[PDB]
């Protein structure tokens, strides 16, 4: 194991986000779970970088309503 | 260096959906760590891997409410 985040909010001990489910705008959104989006907490595809340089498989949480 | 060490190596894309109306609780903690054994829900093992890594991640905690 070793870092994850790298970068973002780095004085924040640890980053929780909270989302109010009532209040999605999108019917789909997409939440990033790689720590490398420039539009963190969504997901940008940053993602799909990471994994082709390094062979991962991360990606997003999607949140679907209706 | 990866992100996820774990979990389904063999799918290309980890991408999950969540279907909003199935979400019951006033809080349901969503894992960004990759270290969960409840993946994608977050069991706090985001802890002990920052505690461990120097690393500040924690989840997405999806809010629903009356
Ligand atoms: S940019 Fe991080 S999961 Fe897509
Ligand atoms: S177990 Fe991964 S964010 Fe909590």
């Amino acid at each position: 194991d070793s870092l994850i985040n790298l970068k973002i909010q780095k004085e924040n001990p640890k980053v929780v986000n909270e989302i109010n489910i009532e209040d999605l705008s999108l019917t789909k959104a997409a939440y990033c779970r790689c720590w490398r989006s420039k539009t963190f907490p969504a997901c940008d595809g940053s993602c799909n970088k990471h994994n082709e340089l390094t062979g991962d498989n991360v990606g997003p949480l999607i949140l679907k309503k209706k």
